[PDB]
DNA sequence: GGCTGCTTCAGTATTTATACTCTCAGTAATAGTGCTGAGCTCTTTA
DNA sequence: TAAAGAGCTCAGCACTATTACTGAGAGTATAAAGATACTGAAGCAGCC
């Protein structure tokens, strides 16, 4: 019904990528079209945690330029 | 009054120069908008 | 001395009212401005 626990969604969250595969960016925009999140009301939903494994992979990823690489 | 030749048509093989005047109209973007929380503010006395 | 109140106000997601603003409309009264070829098929056309 309500599903406010963050820490709780991580250890769903991680159910994604380590079930699924593919990415935990994709994983988690799954999970956040699943239950039709949006992007700016996230923080109630989604751990603190995941967040910076998705800045990470992400800039490893090269998402961005090398203008948001030094920073 | 039924009757044959011409006939006409129909089917094959980029990139277009000079309103005007309101006048309104209702719209979509857009700033005004007020929360939530929260994080620092602050003092308390144990 | 320092864990612990109760509040002072600043990030961070909306909302209503807005403001260019683009569209729809209604006025407009000098003129006179082309080198197939073929086969075929009904319709038309003149006749005993």
């Amino acid at each position: 019904a309500k599903l406010l626990d963050r820490q709780e969604n991580g250890f769903i969250i991680e159910k994604m990528v380590e079930e699924f595969g593919m990415s935990y960016l994709e994983a988690t925009t799954a999970f956040l079209e699943e239950n039709s999140i949006p992007e700016t009301q996230f923080a109630k939903f989604i751990p603190s945690g995941i967040i910076e494994k998705i800045q990470s992979e992400a800039i490893d990823e090269n998402l961005l330029r090398p203008s948001v690489v030094r920073c």
